[PDB]
């Protein structure tokens, strides 16, 4: 299937133990997809002061369309030193590894793989 319904744990940036997916745009998009597939991916909602507390390159989920079954359709866009790889809609948040941190909510998405 081109898309997958996921419920992502929403984490507070100060709880996150592993603050990115790796060291290159291609690596972080790769790792993000593997963590999504394995159910070990979290979401941090972007506010003032969040991104400087996480590691570049960043992996964003962005709204890909204007919401089947409660799930917003999203796709992955990476960012390194102010350059984005992909073009999409509004940021829903930044993806990070999940290693058992307690979430504040769950965000239902329909993810383009
Ligand atoms: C991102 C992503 C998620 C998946 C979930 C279930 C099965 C396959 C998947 C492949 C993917 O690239």
């Amino acid at each position: 299937k081109t898309h997958v319904q996921l419920s992502l744990p929403v984490l507070q940036v100060r709880d996150v133990l592993v603050r990115g997916f790796g060291d290159s745009v291609e690596e972080v998009l790769s790792e993000a997809r593997q963590h999504l597939k394995d159910g070990t991916c979290g979401l941090v909602e972007v506010e003032k002061g969040v991104l400087p507390q996480l590691e570049q390159p960043y992996v964003f989920i962005k709204r890909s369309d204007a919401a089947p079954h409660g799930h917003v359709m999203v796709e992955l866009v990476a960012e390194l030193e102010g350059i984005q790889y992909g073009r999409s809609g509004e940021t829903l948040g930044v993806l990070v590894p999940h290693v058992g941190e307690i979430p504040v909510a769950y965000r239902k998405v329909l993810l383009r793989k």
